[PDB]
């Protein structure tokens, strides 16, 4: 099953959370240069968890690709009035899978680009995150239904230690279903270096 070709980003099936984050018309997308990740595995609903990251994003002068269970409320409402006024241009977007391996997939992402996930059942505050736990990436491309990540910036040894994990993991899974879901996780990762 070679594959004849470079990377072309690790995609994942879930795209922007509002229209309003467009700014390629053209192919109904939202590109990003250089921008940061934030990853957060719960849902991001109040304006006050989001300012901290948004202002911190503000200051850097960086767009900012926000992925989470999912991002609504007041939360997603600030993300739009303030994309829309220019003041920053961000995207957000539901992390990919559910349960477990929604978590897997975001540490998966985090690795990918140098990123820390701001876990809940640890405690970790989404207020108290700084550009330090942001995650970073060439580019990133999100339309109505897939998010890519293009090229990122995280340590070339963490990231191939990731896959040696999976790999492992795969060695001990129990079904070809539980091997594809992992290869699956493989190739994603494979495709964002």
């Amino acid at each position: 099953g070679l594959v004849g070709r470079g990377s072309e980003g690790m995609q994942f099936d879930r795209g922007y959370l509002s229209p309003y984050f467009i700014n390629k018309p053209e192919t109904g997308a939202v590109e990003l240069e250089s921008p940061f990740i934030l990853l957060a595995d719960k849902k991001i609903s109040n304006i006050r968890e989001m300012l901290p990251v948004l202002e911190a994003v503000a200051k850097a002068g960086k767009p900012l690709l926000i992925i989470a269970e999912d991002v609504e409320g007041e939360a997603l409402a600030t993300l739009v009035v303030n994309t829309m006024r220019g003041i920053v241009k961000v995207a957000a977007v539901k992390a990919p899978g559910f349960g477990d391996r929604r978590k897997a997939m975001l540490q998966d992402i985090a690795t990918l680009t140098g990123g820390t996930v701001i876990s809940e059942e640890i405690g970790m505050e989404l207020e108290k995150a700084t550009l330090e736990d942001l995650g970073q990436a060439k580019r990133v491309v999100i339309n109505k239904d897939t998010t890519t990540i293009i090229d990122g910036v995280g340590e070339e040894a963490a990231i191939q230690g990731r896959v040696a994990q999976i790999r492992q993991q795969i060695e001990e899974a129990t079904s070809d279903y539980d091997r594809e879901k992992l290869q699956e996780r493989v190739a994603k990762l494979a495709g964002g270096v």
